[PDB]
């Protein structure tokens, strides 16, 4: 059961963490906690198709039921689009709680922390759940907190390259997306579930209900509602359309060759500024003890394969091998996050702990001390990815 839960890919609910030197300053991004789904597209396509064929009684008995589910969870989907959840609220606190118990020494007496989030409501009410927490965890913390439009350019990048936008809406990933599709997804074992004569419908409007399907059951585990739709498809099904929700990811907004890294160079503002933060506070030209951001998979995604973390920037030339190096659900769950932690020695050099999701991560750089890192070092990796980015964005007007 925890790989049907990994099957969920970026829908996948935040991963069970546990409790357990002091650092001086954390510097941080969190994609929006667990979240109703964003469009009723999916629903409604499958409720079309449930509906019609009870015209004509082309239903099963349980397509009957699953009509009947259908139609209950678009009532309770109703005027909650996009929502955070009360999931995706409890992850919140417990990424901040984890964090103040760990660290309760930069946490204390007046220590002052900055948050900046997306225009997007699930991002702010995520970075107001975690915010609470905190304050609840030190009323003496100085709190600056902010959002909006003017964060765009280092939190919502993805919007704002031409390029990358129409490389993501027409791009040459979408074809190589449908055919591993129509590979990989059998929708006539799945419809005879549900539906009379499966086999009268068209390989596309079955693919395309199938794949609405999936969506609907992969997304209930994030809205908190005591309903799950796991058991409509069998593991290996599970499997296979992780898998197609993986490569469309990996090749629509990370380091596939045939996105030619032009999904990952557009993060390089957000690398800057994460680098800029650190700059000034180590400098006492500011004297924020943590600077968080609160946004999205899309920013969470490029950003980790730009500062290279191994493996989420690999460049794999054959679509079916992605899967097998490159997991969506391992970099951006709900409420994916990254921390980096700043520590000083005894003799004032300055070392940074990079945490995916909590968890110690690799750089190709060398160190004496993993998991801690030469923050010079890593300064300078950082600062070459930066420029290799600007590079790569030189081609694309």
């Amino acid at each position: 059961q925890t790989k049907i839960q990994k099957y969920a890919g970026t829908a996948m609910p935040y991963p069970n963490r546990t409790d357990s030197m002091t650092p001086f300053y954390i510097n941080h991004l969190g994609r929006h906690g667990a979240r109703f789904p964003t469009s009723r597209k999916a629903l409604d396509k499958v409720e079309k198709v449930l509906v019609s064929a009870q015209q004509e009684n082309g239903l099963t008995s349980e397509g009957m039921a699953l009509l009947s589910m259908i139609r209950r969870l678009s009532r309770l989907f109703d005027g909650q689009w996009g929502k955070l959840s009360k999931l995706g609220e409890t992850e919140q606190e417990g990424i901040a709680g984890r964090m103040i118990r760990n660290y309760p020494q930069l946490f204390s007496n007046s220590a002052k922390i900055e948050a900046i989030a997306t225009y997007v409501p699930r991002s702010i009410n995520s970075m107001d759940a975690f915010l609470s927490c905190m304050i609840r965890h030190n009323p003496a913390l100085q709190v600056q907190r902010s959002e909006g439009k003017q964060y765009n350019h280092i939190l919502r990048f993805f919007d704002l390259n031409k390029s990358y936008v129409n490389y993501k809406e027409k791009g040459d990933w979408l074809p190589i997306y449908k055919a591993f599709v129509h590979k990989k997804i059998s929708p006539v074992p799945i419809m005879k579930k549900f539906l009379l004569n499966p086999e009268q419908y068209l390989d596309k409007e079955a693919e395309e209900f199938v794949m609405a399907l999936f969506s609907v059951a992969a997304i209930l585990p994030d809205t908190s509602i005591p309903l799950n739709l796991e058991d409509l498809f069998t593991l290996d099904e599970w499997h296979r359309y992780w898998q197609t929700q993986n490569l469309r990811w990996y090749m629509s907004k990370s380091s596939a060759p045939v996105g030619k890294m032009l999904p990952v160079a557009i993060a390089w503002p957000l690398l800057s500024e994460f680098i800029r933060s650190a700059q000034e506070v180590i400098s006492g030209k500011s004297d924020y003890q943590a600077n968080f951001r609160f946004a999205h998979a899309e920013t969470v995604i490029p950003f980790v394969s730009l500062m290279g973390i191994e493996k989420t920037d690999v460049q794999v030339c054959r679509p079916d091998s992605v899967s097998v190096y490159w997991k969506d659900y391992e970099i951006s769950p709900m409420a994916a996050n990254v921390q980096w932690l700043f520590y000083r020695d005894r003799d004032q050099r300055i070392w940074v702990k990079i945490l995916l999701n909590e968890e110690a991560a690799a750089l190709p750089i060398s160190t004496a001390c993993f998991p801690y890192y030469s923050w010079e070092k890593t300064r300078i990796f950082f600062n070459q990815r930066i420029e290799m980015a600007k590079k790569t964005l030189s081609v694309f007007n």
